């Protein structure tokens, strides 16, 4: 699908992320346009041999099952492609605690540079919510 700016953010406030776990709902949406550029069909492999999945862009090495990653933990315990589909109602459940493991957004990398030290808060700006 192609989520336009105001149409790919309101879902967080539909999935339990608004002001969820010390991160304001606003502290998230910026990175989305720095992660897949509002798409769940943008995915890559990694130099590390790690593959990625979805707009979420998770790697199969540590988080989910694609099977080409042996010795991967898979604590999420669900098929990676379960995210890439246009529908995402369930897909947040893993991203939901990926921080809960205590490392924060530090698992995500772009958000420490493209949105961090900047005003992300100016990204969620203007959409009625
Ligand atoms: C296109 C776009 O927008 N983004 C681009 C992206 O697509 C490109 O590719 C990157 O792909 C990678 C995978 O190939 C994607 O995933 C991220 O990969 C990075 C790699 O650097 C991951 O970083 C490390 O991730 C591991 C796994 O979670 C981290 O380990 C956890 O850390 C916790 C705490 O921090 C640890 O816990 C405990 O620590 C205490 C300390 O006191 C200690 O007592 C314990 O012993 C210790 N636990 C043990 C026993 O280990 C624990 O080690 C572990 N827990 C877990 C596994 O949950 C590791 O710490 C991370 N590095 C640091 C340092 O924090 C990152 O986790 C991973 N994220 C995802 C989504 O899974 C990535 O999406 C993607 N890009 C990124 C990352 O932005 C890149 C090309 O390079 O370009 C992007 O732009």
């Amino acid at each position: 699908k192609v989520f336009g700016r105001c149409e790919l953010a309101a879902a967080m406030k539909r999935h339990g992320l608004d002001n969820y776990r010390g991160y304001s709902l606003g502290n998230w949406v910026c990175a989305a346009k720095f992660e897949s550029n509002f798409n769940t069909q943008a995915t890559n492999r990694n130099t590390d041999g790690s593959t990625d999945y979805g707009i979420l862009q998770i790697n199969s090495r540590w988080w989910c099952n694609d099977g080409r990653t042996p010795g991967s933990r898979n604590l999420c315990n669900i098929p990676c492609s379960a995210l890439l589909s246009s529908d995402i109602t369930a897909s947040v459940n893993c991203a939901k605690k990926i921080v809960s493991d205590g490392n924060g957004m530090n698992a995500w990398v772009a958000w420490r540079n493209r949105c961090k030290g900047t005003d992300v808060q100016a990204w969620i700006r203007g959409c009625r919510l």
